[PDB]
Order: structure tokens, then C-alpha cells, then sequence
């Protein structure tokens, strides 16, 4: 009935199979497609292309390629660089862009027309913030790898003014994984409280060099800036004794996404994992669980604008696309229930920030959900902690040793003094200097 | 415009945003890019064709560094503006680990001038030994 | 089964009544903090 295109920008492998997101996209698009009461009367078309994935003009023209030929959304660049390039073409030619990974959103840059699914580390340091404190730590480092990092964490490095903590940040070496003098100078610094920014495939190899120089013991605890912590394989690091504890926005629980998740291992047909990688088999990670939703976001802002149609926009001869302008207001008010969680954007700027997050950590079972956050409230945890008992029982014998005495001059008798005393100091006299010998000799507690 | 016209040489656009989409241009068509402002080199950017004569805040975070030895502080404070800022000083947050300095960085407020509750809270904190990272439009109006 | 439950680190010291121990690959443990002394009665050093 009627023909809509979808953008299709990917990174270009050459010898392997195509990329986690690209996959994701061509399942998002076939799954809805047989799927017939959500969008029901349409045959959308993806459109991929591929670029080098650091090339703003290469990502250039095949924005401009797929909206010659006519497309709705262009979803994504996965780089920082190309990404702000693509940002400017769909913000002047009208088409929205959707994004799925985390950008260095410029503050003055007035740009309109994008959404980015990816929770935005404005939100998410605010919930590693609250978890620092739920542990109460005050020796906290933060470990990145890109100079972008700190950008990401930017509420965290700004916070020993507000609490007590005391941030000893620190950086991968580039140009390798070889990050043997670095935790050999946290050994020595004892730093047992450390946090760190990695992507997945980094955040596997740094522990193996941590489990080698012997630093993942009972007094090491690891915070994962990431959402892709449930995907490594922790098998050699369960019984270990290190409390490791990470963020998981990916619904393990819900059997509709538990049953896509099996179904998309079986459907990936990809490269096998080498065992000295460190990651586990099958699992959708958080960069292609968004691609997912990125385009039911956009799914259910074609149903409630169903008039559509695909116009071919000329980047050369620059003009606003006449349907864009409705069509994006539905997707920034868009509420779905995708694979992480609920979707729901900001009024302001097209990023996400209220989502819901599942803390995890490390037990002698596995990984384990051990609470939940999210922005409008705190820390949902003391999930599995429950009552904090306490039993001492002082006052040795089982008591303070009630003693019965009367006010008779000049054996007991109340002090004179300029401010009224409250408790035994109110007395004096002879009985009570008899009863201060007998209390040091005995060794007790006494309660006039 | 200027490449079917015909030129030598681009002179920069002044902002990082820009800059890095007509770097990826003189990259790919060959003309070489001038540049005079900074931005965030991308470490995994692999260009060519682009010079930057502004000095390197990898240098300057040297010489900020040496500068606090040699006034002997413990008790540093980095105020910046732009999230940007963050990298153009890393070198100064990454030393509470080599030497004994005691970093607390802190944002002046955007959409405004009005930095009067930061600097309250600057004075309740002692805060003696102030770092600030702003252009000299800000750094005139941070003293007043 | 000593490192997977993180039992070989700085204080931890392991002597072995073995006259073997030369013969195990003590990569993954060379960097772990973990002193381990053993016997050798092989001369590891004579050219013959
Ligand atoms: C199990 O016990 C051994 C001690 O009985 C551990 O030896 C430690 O680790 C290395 C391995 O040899 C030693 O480093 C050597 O040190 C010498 C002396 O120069 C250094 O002197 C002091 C140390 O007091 C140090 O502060 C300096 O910076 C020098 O580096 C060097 O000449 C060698 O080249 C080599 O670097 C350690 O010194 C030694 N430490 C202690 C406290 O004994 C052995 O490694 C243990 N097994 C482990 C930890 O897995
Ligand atoms: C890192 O610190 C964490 C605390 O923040 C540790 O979580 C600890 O988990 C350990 C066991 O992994 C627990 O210590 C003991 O374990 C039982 C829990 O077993 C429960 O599950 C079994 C299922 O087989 C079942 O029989 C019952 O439901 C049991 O209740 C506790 O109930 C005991 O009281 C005992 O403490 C703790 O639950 C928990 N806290 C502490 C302080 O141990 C984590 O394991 C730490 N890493 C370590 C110790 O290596
Ligand atoms: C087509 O998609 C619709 C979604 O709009 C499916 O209908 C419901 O999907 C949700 C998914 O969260 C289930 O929880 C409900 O139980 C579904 N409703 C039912 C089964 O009545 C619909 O199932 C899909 N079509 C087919 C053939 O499965
Ligand atoms: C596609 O087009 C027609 C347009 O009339 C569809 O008819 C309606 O479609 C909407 C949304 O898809 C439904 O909510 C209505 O219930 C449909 N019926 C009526 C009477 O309005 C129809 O679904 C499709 N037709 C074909 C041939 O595929
Ligand atoms: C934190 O945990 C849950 C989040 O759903 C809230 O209550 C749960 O749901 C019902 C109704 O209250 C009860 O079974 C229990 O109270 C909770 N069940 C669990 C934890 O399994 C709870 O109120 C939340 N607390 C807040 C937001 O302060
Ligand atoms: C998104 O909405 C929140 C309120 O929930 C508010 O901070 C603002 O309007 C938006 N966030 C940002 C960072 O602009």
C-alpha cells in the first residue's frame, strides 16, 4: 500500500559479516514487517549504506545519497565525528535522525530534528553518584580510555565539592591493551574502590590483567560505566571474592524480550568468539538492543501520522521537508516498551533521560539483580540487604545497678551548683563518694 | 564552494563542530586544512592534511602543572565553562595520583554570567588557589 | 582453583614439596603478587 524508506548509514566491514547494529536494523525492520496490527499497512524498505566510520565526508554523501533517493530517517552514524556531520544535514533538509549511541552534545549548538535512545551520561552519573554512596566510599578512581570519557562522567569528577570523596582519575594507555603498569601503580596506590569507563570488549581484557597481577581479591570493588556488563563471561571471576557491580537498562526478565534475545542468537550467524576474548556467546548488547528500538520509536510515530509519503530532498538545492516538522513531535512524545525498558524522551533536547536502570553485582551464583534506579527516585536497593540486626547487651551482669538511696545530710545530698546538673552528678555527699570507691574497685556501672 | 572555485588552502572554521566536517573534506579532496583554534583531536581519527597552530592543551597542562609546583600548592581548584573544557586540562586531573595536589573542579553556570553562588561557595570552601579555564570575554567578567 | 577463587596474591606464600615445580606454567602467576618457593634437584644449569 504504501512505500517507506528508512536510512541505513553503517560502519564497512569488508571481511566478516556485517556489524551488531546493521543486524539489528535489518531484524527491526523484517520483525515488524510480518507483525501486522503494529504498523500494520505499510512495506517499509531499509536502505543501508556503509562508511569508514571516521570520515564526516564519506558519511556526507550517503546522507545525502539516501534522501536523493527519498528516506524518512536516517538512524545513525556510530562515531562522535561522523554523527554531528549527518546531525547537520537532517536538522536543514527536515528529516529527523535517530540516534543510538552517545555523542558529545555541543551546548551551543541549537540543532533541532534528533533523538538520541542511548541514556545520556548526564543521567547516568548521577545513579554511579548515588551508588558510590551506597557503598560510602571516599577513595574512588575513575579509569577511562578515550579523552571523551571524562565528558561522561563529568557529574562524577565535579563531585568531591558537594560530598567527601577524593577522585584520583586515571587513563588506559592508547595503542594497546597492555594495561600492566597501570594496575601495578593502583596496587601500590591501594586502590581498592576503582571505577571504570570501558566498552565491553575492553572492560573483558582489563580484568584479565587484573586477575593475572592477582588484584581481584575480597577488598577490590569494580563499578562498570557501562550497560554491557551482563554480556562478559565472569565464569573465572564468580568465586574469586571481588564484588564487582555494574548497570543494566537490557530487561533480562520479560519473556516477549527474553524471546527475541533467543531468537537473535540464533538469527546473528556471526564470527565466533575467541575464548581469549573473555566474552560470552550469545547475547544482544546495548548497542544493538537500541538499534532495536530505534525503529519502533519511529514505528509508532508512523501509525499516528499515517499520511506520510516519501518525498526525494536534494541536499544542492536545500529545502525543509513539509511532513518532518509534524512527524517529529510524535516521535519526541513516543512511549514504548522496547528492550530497555520504556522509552520516553525530553521535552528539551532529544536525548533520554529518564529510563530505568537494574543495578547488578557479583555473586557466588553470578551476575545478580541486586536493586533498581531510576531518576525521578534514588536507589531502589536494600533489595537483598534486609533488617541490619544488632545485639550487644552492655551493662555487664544484665543491668546498671539500680541503687535505692535517700537524701539525709550529710550522706546523700544535691549538688549546689550554678547550672542544674541532670543525672547521678545531681548527688553528693558521703554515700556516693563511699559508692565512687566501690564502683572502682568492683568494675561497675551504677544508676542513682 | 571554495574547492570548485579553486583554492590553496582553508583557513579554518573557528568552532569544533565545524571544524571537524571540513577536515574530513581537505582530508579527502587533498587541500590542506589550516587551523587556528582547538578542538578534540579524535585519537582514533587517522587524518591527514590539517595543521593546528593554536598550542596544544597537552603542552599547556604541562606548564599549568609546572606552574602549581612551583607556587608548591596542595589545594588546587579548576573552574571551567564548556564540558569541552574537561579535556583541554586532563593532564591537571590526572595528577592527584603522581603528586600531591587535591583536586576540586567546578562549572561556572551556562546561559548565563552570574557565577555569584559559585564563588560563595569558593569562599566557604577556602578555595585560595583558583585555576580558572574560560575565553578572556569570561575571564574579565568572572573578576568584576 | 587457588586463582579463580583470588587466594594467590601478596600474602599468601606457597611452598611445594615437589622436585616439579620447574615444570608448571607459572605465566598466569608471575605477575600475581604471590611468592611461591619449591625444591629442584635438575640441574638447570649445567651445559652437559
Ligand atoms: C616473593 O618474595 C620476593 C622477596 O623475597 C619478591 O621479590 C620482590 O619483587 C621483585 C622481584 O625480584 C624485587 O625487585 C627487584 O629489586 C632489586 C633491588 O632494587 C630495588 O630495591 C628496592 C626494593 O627494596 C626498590 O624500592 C627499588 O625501587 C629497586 O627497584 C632490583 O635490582 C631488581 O632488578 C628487581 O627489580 C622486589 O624488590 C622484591 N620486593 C620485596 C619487598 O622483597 C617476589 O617478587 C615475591 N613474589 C611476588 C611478589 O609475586
Ligand atoms: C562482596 O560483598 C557483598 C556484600 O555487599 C557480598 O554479598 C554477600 O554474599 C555472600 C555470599 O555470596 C553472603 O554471605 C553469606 O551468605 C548467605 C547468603 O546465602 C543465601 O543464599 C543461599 C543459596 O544457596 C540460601 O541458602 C539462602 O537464601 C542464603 O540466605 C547469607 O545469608 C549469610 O548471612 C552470609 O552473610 C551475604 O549475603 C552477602 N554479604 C556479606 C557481607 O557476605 C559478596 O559475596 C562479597 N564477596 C565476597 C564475600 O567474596
Ligand atoms: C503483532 O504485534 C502485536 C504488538 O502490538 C502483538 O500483540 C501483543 O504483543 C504484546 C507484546 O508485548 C503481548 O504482550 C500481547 O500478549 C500481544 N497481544 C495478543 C497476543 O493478543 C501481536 O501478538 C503480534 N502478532 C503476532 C501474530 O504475534
Ligand atoms: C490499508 O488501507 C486501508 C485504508 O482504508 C485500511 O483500512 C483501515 O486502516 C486503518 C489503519 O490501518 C484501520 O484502523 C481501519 O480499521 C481500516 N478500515 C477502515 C474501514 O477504516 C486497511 O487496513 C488496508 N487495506 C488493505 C487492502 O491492505
Ligand atoms: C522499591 O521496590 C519496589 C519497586 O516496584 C516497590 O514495591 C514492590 O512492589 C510491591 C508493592 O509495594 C511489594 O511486593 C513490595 O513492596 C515490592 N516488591 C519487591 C521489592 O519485590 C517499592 O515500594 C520501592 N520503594 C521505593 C520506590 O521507595
Ligand atoms: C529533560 O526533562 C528534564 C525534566 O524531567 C529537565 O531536566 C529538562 O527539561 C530536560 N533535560 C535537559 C538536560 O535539558
Amino acid at each position: 500500500t504504501h512505500v517507506l524508506r528508512f536510512g541505513g548509514i553503517f560502519e564497512y566491514v569488508e571481511s566478516g559479516p556485517m556489524g551488531a547494529e546493521e543486524l539489528a536494523f535489518r531484524f527491526a525492520v523484517n520483525t515488524i514487517n510480518r507483525n501486522r496490527t503494529l504498523l500494520p499497512n505499510t512495506t517499509l524498505t531499509y536502505d543501508t549504506q556503509k562508511i569508514n566510520l571516521y570520515d564526516s565526508f564519506e558519511a556526507s554523501k550517503k546522507a545525502c545519497d539516501q534522501l536523493s533517493l527519498g528516506v524518512a530517517a536516517i538512524f545513525g552514524p556510530s562515531h562522535s565525528s561522523s554523527a554531528n556531520a549527518v546531525q547537520s544535514i537532517c536538522n536543514a533538509l527536515g528529516v529527523p535522525h535517530i540516534q543510538t549511541r552517545w555523542k558529545h552534545q555541543v551546548s551551543d549548538n541549537k540543532d533541532s530534528f534528533y533523538v538520541s535512545l542511548y541514556p545520556d551520561f548526564s543521567s547516568l552519573s548521577r545513579a554511579i553518584l548515588d551508588l558510590v554512596q551506597f557503598f560510602k566510599w571516599k577513595t574512588v578512581t575513575v579509569v577511562y580510555d578515550d579523552s571523551t570519557g571524562l565528558i561522561r562522567l563529568q557529574e562524577l569528577i565535579k563531585a568531591p565539592s558537594r560530598y567527601n570523596l577524593r577522585l584520583k582519575i586515571r587513563q588506559l594507555p592508547a595503542d594497546t591493551k597492555d594495561a600492566k603498569p597501570l594496575l601495578k601503580e593502583m596496587k601500590r596506590g591501594k586502590e581498592f574502590h576503582v571505577i571504570f569507563d570501558c566498552s565491553h570488549e575492553m572492560a573483558a581484557g582489563i580484568l584479565k590483567q587484573a586477575l593475572a597481577m592477582g588484584m581481584m581479591t575480597e577488598y577490590y570493588h569494580y563499578i562498570f560505566t557501562t550497560l554491557d556488563l551482563f554480556a562478559l563471561d565472569v565464569e573465572p571471576y564468580r568465586y574469586s571474592g571481588v564484588n564487582m557491580t555494574g548497570f543494566r537498562i537490557l530487561n533480562t526478565e520479560n519473556t516477549q524480550v527474553s524471546s527475541i534475545i533467543e531468537k537473535w542468537s540464533m538469527e546473528r550467524l556471526q564470527a565466533p568468539p575467541k575464548p581469549d576474548s573473555g566474552l560470552l556467546d550469545g547475547f544482544m548488547t546495548t548497542d544493538a538492543a537500541l538499534m532495536y528500538d530505534a525503529v519502533h520509536v519511529v514505528s509508532v510515530a508512523v501509525q499516528q501520522f499515517p499520511q506520510m509519503t516519501v518525498s526525494s530532498l536534494q541536499c544542492n538545492r536545500h529545502k525543509p521537508w513539509r511532513f518532518g516538522t509534524r512527524f517529529m513531535s510524535l516521535i519526541k512524545e513516543a512511549h514504548w516498551e522496547g528492550l530497555t525498558g520504556r522509552i520516553t524522551f525530553n521535552k528539551t533536547n532529544g536525548l533520554r533521560t529518564d529510563f530505568d536502570l537494574d543495578v547488578i553485582s557479583l555473586k557466588e551464583e553470578g551476575l545478580e539483580k541486586i536493586g533498581t534506579w531510576d531518576p525521578a527516585s534514588g536507589l531502589n536497593m536494600t533489595e537483598s540487604q534486609k533488617g541490619k540486626p544488632a545485639n550487644i547487651t552492655d551493662s555487664l551482669s544484665n543491668r546498671s545497678l539500680i541503687v535505692t538511696t535517700i537524701l539525709e545530710e550529710p550522706y546523700v545530698l544535691f549538688k549546689k551548683s550554678d547550672k542544674p546538673l541532670y543525672g547521678n552528678d545531681r548527688f553528693e555527699g558521703y554515700c556516693i563518694d563511699l559508692l565512687r570507691e566501690l564502683s572502682t574497685i568492683l568494675g561497675f556501672t551504677y544508676e542513682i
